[PDB]
């Protein structure tokens, strides 16, 4: 009943790698990450408080679910930061799916105790797994396009390039 108990914890991100490589490379199917994490998250803490920023955090995360099949995975990163791992999404699938995740949620509309709507967005970085066998250096590359993204306003989808 509650999402965030539904996320996978971080422990098993090396597990869950090291095995979608290995299939990745068997089968020759694309792999990538997307890091997210939710933009001006005090503010909306300061504002709102902290059951507040609680709730949104379930909305977020029923977001990724809803957005993503049984067969990529879901984790827990942070306070307020989230991984993805998609199996089987090209460059253009892994940008479709980062670009509806940022969407549905910057569309839902949470109401506060006086009415008003909360504002609420988050900032995404991807990157296509290039074949390196350490998975780290694939959440790294994923995390300076997270970088970019916030530095560039927010509220935004980054896939890494070498242009960047
Ligand atoms: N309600 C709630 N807040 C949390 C939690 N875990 C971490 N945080 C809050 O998340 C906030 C994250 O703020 P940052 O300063 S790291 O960044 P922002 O999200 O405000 O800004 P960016 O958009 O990421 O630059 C912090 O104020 C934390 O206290 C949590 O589990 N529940
Ligand atoms: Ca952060
Ligand atoms: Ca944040």
């Amino acid at each position: 009943m509650d999402v965030l108990t539904k996320l996978l914890n971080r422990r098993f991100l090396p597990t869950i790698f090291k095995r979608e490589i290995a299939h990745a490379n068997r089968t020759g199917t694309p792999l990538s990450v997307l890091i997210i994490d939710v933009d001006k998250f005090k503010e909306i803490n300061d504002t709102w408080g902290h059951n507040t920023g609680d709730e949104i955090l379930r909305k977020v995360s029923q977001a990724f679910y809803d957005n993503v099949r049984s067969s990529d995975y879901v984790f827990r990163y942070g306070g307020d930061e989230f991984i993805i791992v998609l199996t089987e999404a090209s460059e253009n699938e892994t940008l479709r799916t980062a670009e509806r995740i940022r969407s549905r949620v910057e569309k839902t509309k949470l109401k506060a105790a006086n009415g008003e709507d909360i504002a609420l967005s988050l900032s995404i970085g991807a990157a296509m797994f290039n074949g390196h066998p350490d998975y780290e250096r694939l959440i790294q590359i994923a995390d300076e396009a997270l970088y970019i993204a916030k530095r560039r306003g927010r509220n935004r989808v980054e896939l890494w390039k070498a242009s960047l």
